[PDB]
């Protein structure tokens, strides 16, 4: 499922906005520039809502799951909104448990070797590689001898200039976040579609 979906569309979006209405905008926005994968952050007040209210996106396709979702409740309001995924920055043996339980698609975040085996100790291979602009490009890469199996999602520090050069470097999908959602949806919409083609050019 999630795996797949990842493997094809190759970009998500963590939408981090202040109101609860510029959140639909800018869904609205970035959907038109191509990306069917969004990520609502519970920073934005009331995501559940915002989730419930963009319902009508999953019915033209695209696909929408929570984000920096740290406790237990958070998890629940995000499961019962109809979030597809769910996005943390930390590892939590709590959430991963209660998202095997209820059969919906957790993603951890690692930052180090041992958080990463702790966490494929407990089942999750492909993780969010938080934050990108610390652990860098050289990271996913030089731990591809130790761990050939285990595929990244590099959320942080993601632009223009190096969109492809991690994907050189074997990531799936490339969280961004401020690079898009910044500006008037005319805008926000217009610089989708220039990831979008960078991404399917490299």
């Amino acid at each position: 499922k999630m795996e797949e979906l990842f493997k094809k569309h190759k970009i998500v979006a963590v939408l981090r906005a202040n109101s609860v209405e510029e959140a639909k905008k800018k869904a609205l926005a970035v959907f038109l520039g191509g990306v069917h994968l969004i990520e609502i952050t519970f920073t934005v007040p009331d995501a559940d809502t915002v989730i419930k209210e963009l319902s009508f996106l999953k019915e033209m396709g695209a696909i929408i799951g929570a984000g920096t979702v740290t406790s237990v409740e958070q998890a629940r309001k995000a499961v019962e909104s109809g979030a597809e995924f769910i996005v943390s920055p930390h590892l939590d043996e709590e959430i991963s448990q209660f998202a095997k339980e209820k059969g919906v698609f957790y993603m951890p975040g690692v930052m180090t070797p041992t958080e990463l085996v702790k966490a494929m100790k407990l089942g999750h291979t492909i993780l969010k590689l938080f934050p990108g602009e610390v652990v860098g490009p050289q990271f996913v890469k030089a731990m591809k001898g130790p761990f050939p199996n285990v595929k990244f999602v590099p959320t942080g520090g993601v632009n223009l200039d190096n969109v492809c050069e991690w994907f050189k470097a074997g990531v799936l999908a490339v969280g961004v976040g401020s690079a898009l959602v910044k500006g008037t949806p005319v805008e926000v919409a217009e610089k989708a579609k220039a990831f979008v083609e960078k991404i399917r050019g490299c």
